[PDB]
């Protein structure tokens, strides 16, 4: 399970997974903690 903010994504263009932070709209290649 992921931090409060945290989101799974996927990259359209590269098919790639990827972590998105709704409060602080930052957004990152590695699962975060």
């Amino acid at each position: 399970k992921l931090p409060p903010g945290w989101e799974k994504r996927m990259s359209r263009s590269s098919g790639r997974v990827y972590y998105f932070n709704h409060i602080t709209n930052a957004s990152q290649w590695e699962r975060p903690s």
